[PDB]
């Protein structure tokens, strides 16, 4: 299809279009990416990530046209201690990517720790929001970064974790002018802003799954994904 | 999810969220649901369906919700014979739905033999376009029809339809057309939860036996959102 857009308000326990990988699981109508005892509290060492299961057509060489697409959310994140760990990432791979082996802790579940800053051996776009928490390759304090295929952002801004407070997160990708935004605001106002200009076509294959990935390596915390809604149209260029 | 929207506005024949049952396949640009030869011409006994990958939520049980839903298409049907069958249809049925063994010509792949006409041996709500007098039917758990209303077959030209569901009237409403104007409309009053299982699969299928034509889907656009009754 040259259109498609799909909306999950809530995540209620009876899903049939979710891929559900590693640890991540539906509790409280919400998508639990990372392990959580019977009390509901995080756990260290875990990794998990969701998918939606029908293919998003992103570029298609035959016509010359590259996808508009809009990914909303809004997550969550939860600890019993001050601050937490590792941080969660909304992102856009091949239909078969699968969690890398070893890819627990700062690498998200995306990459695996021989390839993560090898640029030529993967093909992924993240928005990751990291919660810097435990000292090397981005910034040393927390950040919202944008990820082409390597773990080392190549763009990134400030950000700030609040302990159980909802972010809502717009990002948006303009085939004209090549520009990936994102917007992130918290309900108070507090706003924060990071874009990149990037070619989808160079780094994507034509059809990709589009989801989000979270990890906790020694440091813990809940990665609760709240909502989510996605469009996505094919445009002349 | 709650809602879920797609459109093809063709068919390139480069195609991932689309499952082929039977002899259905992508000939340009558009979607060719019975068997045709070399040259491009209709041949007999011949069945073919799509369905499209992810499943609709249609209702919720939990919440109490129904689903609103729009299906427009356009469609066109071929044959160099003077009595063309047997029909092209939209349905909607159950995830694992299948081709049903002995399911050809009137069936439209769409019920057994043994079956057709139980209907509580059934899950499915079919509109069909019926050319072997020709008619639109509404099919609920059989393949006889609940209603149904003259049609006019034109050999070559499109026909575009939109059907859709409102839960709040529970009409289900189609309207097809011509590029004429020649409009036709018939409309049933069905609980689609006393029907259908909560997550369904939508799509079509077609049909030829002995009497012959192509039966080509030309484009297709959906749209579904679960709404309070
Ligand atoms: O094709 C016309 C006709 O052919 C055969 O008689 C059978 O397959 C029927 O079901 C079908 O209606």
């Amino acid at each position: 299809q040259d259109s498609l857009s799909f909306g999950f308000p809530t995540f209620p326990s009876d899903q049939k279009n979710l891929i559900f990988q590693g640890d991540a699981q539906i509790k409280n109508n919400a998508v639990q990416l990372t392990k959580t005892d019977s009390n509901g509290n995080p756990v260290a060492s875990t990794v998990g990530r969701i998918l939606f299961s029908a293919q998003v057509h992103l570029w298609e060489k035959s016509s010359s046209r590259v996808a508009n697409f809009q990914s909303q959310f809004s997550f969550s994140l939860k600890s019993p201690l001050s601050n937490g760990a590792d941080g969660i990432a909304f992102f856009i791979a091949p239909p078969d990517t699968t969690i890398p082996s070893g890819s627990g802790g700062g690498l998200l579940g995306l990459f695996a720790p021989g390839t993560a800053q090898n640029t030529s051996a993967n093909q992924v776009i993240a928005v990751e929001f990291d919660t810097f928490y435990a000292q090397t390759w981005d910034p040393n304090y927390p950040h919202i970064g944008i990820d082409v295929n390597s773990i080392r952002s190549v763009k990134t801004v400030k950000w700030d974790r609040r302990d159980g407070q909802s972010l809502n997160v717009l990002v948006t990708f303009n085939p004209s002018t090549r520009n990936l935004d994102v917007v992130a605001t918290y309900s108070d106002g507090t706003r924060y802003e990071v874009s990149y200009e990037v070619d989808v076509r160079s780094v994507l294959p034509e059809w990709v799954r589009v989801g989000f990935s979270a990890a906790s390596g020694e440091q813990y915390q809940t990665h609760t994904l709240e909502s989510w809604s996605f469009t996505s149209t094919l445009l002349y260029t």
